[PDB]
């Protein structure tokens, strides 16, 4: 792989592994010192191709002094050959070695200029080059990663229409890397059900002929589904570790809108105290869908009505300590014709009921717990470092990692997934504005202490370890959550003295601004800071970055096709109102309410596909592209991974005594970032 060129400085520049890395342009290259600048030197000649590292001898005419800038250039070689520059590093004449990250797509658009690797405030700029560069740079960051409102009420995203139209720097290695049209019908291939992909009109003759269909693909987790679903202990099991596992809250009184009464449900409470009494005893809890009631329903296939309910769901610790259903209203304003739903109805009945609590879930799971609050915040955070944050900056070098592929996965997704007439209007109940709806109503209460993960859990009073013992999403995420806080506060200490030189950091305050103002809408009630004046706020800031990104949506994401792919425990859609009364559904009738076959295959796909790791996943803490190249901060990284390794072990060995394990959130499981 290496090439050395002898004819001083000796010069080397890596070129990236990724497919298109190499170029065959000429590059121009030269060095700026403090004394003086050196003329442009051509290398090569030849082609730097992928995955090489090229060494060179450049003699220059003049005594330089110490080295601040390197510049790049590349001019053109028959047709446009765009260009990975990993890095280059230099051996001085007087012995020095010298790194400078570059990590970026090189096209001949302009000169690219690299500051040494040391991570440095803008305090530590004094002399004019530096300053000047600095400066320059953020000038053009800004120009070219702009603010944009791709949906009324909607976080900011980045200002592009589509993926191609995104700076180079921030798009997938391929064009189409991640597609979802592409990555859908794939995965419809290779689940064999890709005859079904235009059949919207047909239902399944019964559970045994999609049962047919599914034992073919099934895994581990969803063969289990397929076998347990009906049973009230995996439906309540879901909501504390299943693919969504953060909508259920500790009731401390029963709403008014649900007039449940203990005679109703007398025939589940196994303590002799009654319903009122047993929710002051810390052991009734609930799941509200407030949130879809008046969600408009898709539309666009007037062959077909879909449907969407807004269920209420009371549950119920049981002697076990299990979490169990014992009472479902299907929608928010009781009534007559909205019944309360119990375990003691005919058997189809209460399945229904419990089959539209499952696919509300669902709904809120992929839209609001999803898109919005992993995806969509996470490239607010993105697009924000890029504006305010120059590449020299800790803060950036922390977290462009745990942002790589985000910006491009969401603007993927806009362009085909979630826009008008997208992939998802095929399935998906919400589909077709719906599911925008439910995103400018979730905005109006997204808040920074709700991304906080310890406090969020208190908020929904689910944080004690001894009333609820098996709720293992919250106790992998506090582990996480920690290690996390730890490594970030352990790199804020490194490059900031104290809380003065945090708030003094004015690139840091334009970042935290940014966010706020564009990406948050300057909402006051959003609860984010304006501004961050101690090296403590700072900590937790970065760990909601990066949790977020890495963690959260590891959590909310890799269990979709565990947990979704049995159908009836995850229905995307719904083909007749919810039952207004009881004693008259039937399963003939269940099997026509769920998804046809068109839409069940589109559901599998989509699932399938979000689910999948790829070839070379960078998971947490694995930081192959060095921005950081200081000792300090490379130590701390690795005080991070061994931390990390402690947590896989505890996670493993809790899983060994578990009926259904639970691996989301071991951290040799979660991406860095938010990439599909
Ligand atoms: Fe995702």
């Amino acid at each position: 792989s290496s090439h050395h060129h002898h004819h001083s400085y000796t010069v080397t520049v890596a070129t990236g592994s990724q497919e298109h890395a190499g170029t065959d342009d000429y590059i121009y290259l030269s060095l700026v010192g403090s004394a003086g600048c050196s003329e442009k030197h051509l290398l090569d000649k030849g082609s730097f191709e992928r995955g090489a590292v090229d060494s060179y001898d450049v003699t220059v005419d003049e005594e330089l002094g110490e080295i601040q800038l390197v510049r790049i250039e590349k001019r053109k070689y028959g047709s446009n050959d765009d260009w990975y520059l990993k890095y280059i590093t230099l051996k001085t004449p007087h012995g020095d070695y010298i790194e400078f990250p570059c990590y970026r797509w090189i096209t001949g658009d302009v000169e690219v200029v690299l500051r040494d690797g040391r991570a440095k405030l803008a305090r530590d700029d004094q002399i004019h080059i530096l300053k000047q560069h600095r400066r320059k740079e953020l000038e053009t960051r800004q120009k070219q990663y702009r603010w944009m409102e791709w949906n009324p009420g909607f976080p900011l995203s980045i200002d592009a229409k589509c993926h191609k139209d995104l700076p180079r720097d921030i798009q997938f290695d391929s064009e189409k890397g991640v597609d979802f049209v592409l990555n859908y019908s794939k995965a419809m291939e290779n689940l064999f059900i890709n005859r079904f992909m235009h059949m919207f009109q047909s239902s399944w003759n019964d559970f045994a002929d999609f049962e047919k269909i599914f034992v073919k693909i099934s895994n581990t987790i969803s063969e289990r589904v397929m076998n347990h679903w009906q049973e009230d202990l995996m439906f309540g099991y879901q909501f504390l570790n299943g693919a969504n596992p953060v909508l259920i809250r500790r009731c401390t009184e029963l709403p008014e809108k649900l007039p449940v009464t203990t005679e109703m449900v007398e025939c589940s409470l196994e303590r002799q105290l009654s319903l009122e009494q047993e929710v002051q005893q810390g052991n009734i809890f609930i799941v509200d869908f407030e949130l879809l009631d008046g969600i408009d329903a898709n539309k666009t296939d007037p062959c077909t009505l879909q449907f969407l309910a807004a269920p209420i769901c009371l549950l119920y610790k049981n002697l076990a300590n299990k979490i169990v259903p014992i009472a479902i209203q299907l929608n928010q304003i009781p009534g007559d014709e909205n019944p309360i739903f119990l375990p003691s109805d005919a058997k189809y009945d209460w399945l229904l009921a419990k089959i539209w609590v499952r696919s509300s879930d669902f709904h809120v799971h992929q839209t609001i717990t999803h898109l919005l609050r992993t995806h969509l915040v996470s490239e607010v955070f993105g697009i924000a470092m890029y504006r305010q944050l120059p590449a020299v900056h800790p803060i950036f070098k922390l977290l462009v990692a745990h942002v790589r592929f985000t910006i491009a996965i969401n603007t993927k997704a806009r362009e085909q997934l979630i826009c008008e007439c997208g992939l998802f209007d095929k399935a998906n109940a919400t589909g077709g504005g719906g599911h925008v709806q439910m995103v400018q109503r979730a905005m109006k209460d997204l808040t920074y202490a709700s991304l906080c993960f310890p406090e969020a859990i208190k908020a929904r009073g689910m944080e004690s370890k001894e009333d609820i013992p098996y709720y293992f999403y919250r106790d992998d995420g506090l582990l996480v959550w920690e290690a996390i806080r730890t490594f970030t506060a352990e790199v804020v200490d490194i490059y900031y003295e104290g809380d003065q030189v945090v708030e003094e950091d004015p690139e840091l305050q334009d970042f935290v601004n940014d966010v706020y103002v564009y990406g948050m809408r300057g909402r006051k009630s959003s609860g984010f800071p304006k501004s961050v004046k101690s090296r403590e706020q700072l900590s937790e800031y970065l760990t909601v970055v990066i949790f977020t990104a890495s963690a959260q949506h590891a959590a909310v994401n890799f269990g979709q096709y565990d947990w979704a792919s049995w159908i009836p425990n995850a229905p995307p859609t719904m083909r007749a109102p919810p039952p207004t009364a009881k004693g008259v559904v039937t399963i003939e009738q269940i099997v026509d309410t769920l998804p046809d076959r068109g839409r069940s295959c589109w559901h599998l796909g989509a699932v399938w596909a979000l689910s999948q790791f790829q070839e070379n996943e960078l998971f947490l803490g694995m930081y192959p592209e060095e921005h950081f190249i200081e000792k300090p901060v490379k130590e701390a990284m690795a005080r991070f991974r061994k931390n990390l390794e402690a947590i896989v072990s505890v996670i493993a060995e809790r899983n060994e005594n578990l009926q259904l394990p639970y691996y989301y959130l071991s951290p040799d499981r979660i991406p860095n970032s938010v990439a599909i």
